[PDB]
């Protein structure tokens, strides 16, 4: 009945691009930066913008004004005009002590590439098999392999997000304890294991990575990076770490990949699974989204791949030959999930 | 801070590229369909789309819930599996009485060319005096209607679609076209809104005045004379002129020209009919605010130099154009007609 402020769903794609706008020119560490609990004019965040533009902030305030009121800034409206701070939603726009931020995923996220092949989910529905490799021609890991900007867009966003899940997982998880060694099959620039060996710097890492991944890779110390195809083997490893990689495929070569990691334990070796979860009752919580968000993803760069529930992963695993799961809630959805191999 | 739900505001971009899926599915006609309050299973609605995919309601599904979490569809979980409704946010989706909903305008904000220029938006805060569309088109945005045949019909339609969805809340409480004999649209588009009206007023006769490429794709409408031209040259004469959703393409130069060009055209006591969203002095999350809000950065990408305005920005243009009395009906939401009154002796 309300046809005229449904015009209005138009701010579903403003929205995403303003911020992505809003990112690019540094507007939540220049706030950050004012002060703990600033509130700038878009004046004063101009000041600290490389332009002589004289129309910046004018030109500023349109797009923050979008974020604000979707609640991403604080807008306070004074007499010579708004100001604007963080909220509790934009804080992971600025980058901790480390220099770690959500940026990176969400600048690759929203990426020219992706965003291109987001226009073709409808196909996955009504074709049967079709699949990114329409759009694009190669499949995403292929196209990365061959589009560099693409290949450091996403190696950098997976990074960022690995520093981010393991610091939630050492809050949580302390089963990285005894280990000795731990090849990571699929573990992109090397940051997770980084991450791991600098908690545990008795683990010996082994990353394992196709070749356009590796050659970008930086070299950590305790880290030792492999090239290889997964589907074809991995290295003999005491034990194995698998994050946001079964996520990219289908049953059939998820099964394929736990069974070649069944293939490279010794008797007693562990898969040490890192994914979001799928909530058995999606709703409009954090849980819900961190799983749907990669999961329509997944259905435009490889649509095989899926988000999968606890039950899901388990029936990998026993389909896998592993004897036992054990399951590791961290937070909102992330998960740590041991598959055993017999002893 | 949460950094690891952060990396959900990944969402912000799959949102709307699920929903423009499921338009183009057809998903919305096809539970209303089944009823006011129908809840239908991917299987069920997967059985009114054209596909012979086995797999196609694990897909459909694979959508259905992100809107579903997003309040744009019901998701309700069943033993049999999630089941989806109708929201009072998407109702606006199914096609009334006439075949008119939000959708074409949905469609062509999603459109390729608007969201391909979406990526230089910050060009306009970096460099002054540029163009989002512009720069990455090579040309304007209606010279590239007149070259794109299909944004041109992705546009045309979306505009008659909005001015359809316009006039139905107008004719709730604006009176003014009552009297009037002659009406002509300076950038009417296809000439929906003087259809709209005439419709209402069939006294009145209508003058749809547009670029040539526009003209070529409208239809027929009865009492409706469609005029090819150039609106910064001049405008035919009229004893009365209607402006909706022109003069937020356009610059306070470029309005106040238009304006002009209205005055020239018009008789002593004739009235320009300005029709817009009116920009609220104190914005906040409500209808009001994204009803301007959304075209307003719509047009920082495809013609910047266009952006919403406040009743006193609308106020000043009238003024330095010539007319000395103005009048404003607020509508519904922010939607206002106005009028720029040419002074009588
Ligand atoms: N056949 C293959 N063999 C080894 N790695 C592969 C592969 N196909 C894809 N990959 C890698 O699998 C990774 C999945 S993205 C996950 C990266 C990392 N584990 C993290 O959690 O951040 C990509 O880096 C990709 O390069
Ligand atoms: N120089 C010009 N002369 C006449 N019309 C123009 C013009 N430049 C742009 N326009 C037209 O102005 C219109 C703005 S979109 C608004 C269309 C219609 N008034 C409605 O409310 O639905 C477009 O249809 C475009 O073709």
């Amino acid at each position: 009945v309300n046809y005229l402020s449904g015009l209005g769903l138009s701010r579903l794609i403003c929205l995403p691009m303003a911020l992505r706008a809003a990112i690019e020119l540094n507007v939540f560490e220049i706030i950050f930066q004012a002060g703990p609990e600033a509130q700038l004019s878009p004046a004063e965040i101009v000041a600290k913008i490389p332009t002589k533009n004289p129309n910046a902030a004018i030109a500023l305030d349109r797009i923050l004004r979008m974020l604000g009121a979707s609640s991403i800034l604080s807008v306070t409206t004074m007499k010579d005009g708004r100001v604007y701070g963080l909220t509790e939603e934009s804080r992971c726009l600025v980058a901790d002590k480390n220099g770690v931020s959500v940026v990176p995923m969400l600048l690759f996220t929203s990426d020219k590439a992706v965003v291109e092949s987001f226009y073709n989910i409808k196909d996955v529905v009504l074709e049967e098999g079709v699949i990114f490799d329409r759009t694009h021609g190669m499949d995403f890991f292929a196209y990365a392999g061959k589009e560099q900007s693409v290949n450091k867009s996403f190696n950098q966003a997976m990074g960022a997000g690995s520093t981010i899940a393991f610091d939630e997982v050492f809050k949580v998880y302390k089963g990285f304890h005894d280990l000795k060694e731990l090849v990571d099959v699929g573990g992109g620039i090397g940051t997770s294991l980084s991450n791991i060996i600098s908690k545990y710097p008795h683990i010996k890492g082994i990353n394992f990575e196709l070749p356009h991944v590796i050659a970008d890779a930086p070299n950590y110390p305790g880290v030792e990076h492999i090239a290889g195809n997964m589907f074809e083997g991995v290295p003999n490893a005491q034990n194995i770490l698998l994050k946001w990689v079964l996520h990219d495929w289908d049953d059939e070569r998820s099964i394929k990949i736990l069974q070649n990691c069944w293939k490279a334990l010794p008797e007693g070796g562990t898969v040490i699974v890192v994914e979001f979860v799928l909530p058995q009752i999606l709703g409009n919580n954090a849980e819900s989204f961190n799983a749907l968000t990669p999961d329509l993803l997944m259905m435009t760069l490889n649509p095989g791949g899926k988000e999968r529930t606890t039950t899901e992963f388990d029936g990998l695993a026993k389909a896998a030959g592993f004897a036992e799961t054990k399951f590791f809630p961290i937070s909102q959805g992330l998960h740590v999930m041991e598959f055993h191999k017999a002893t």
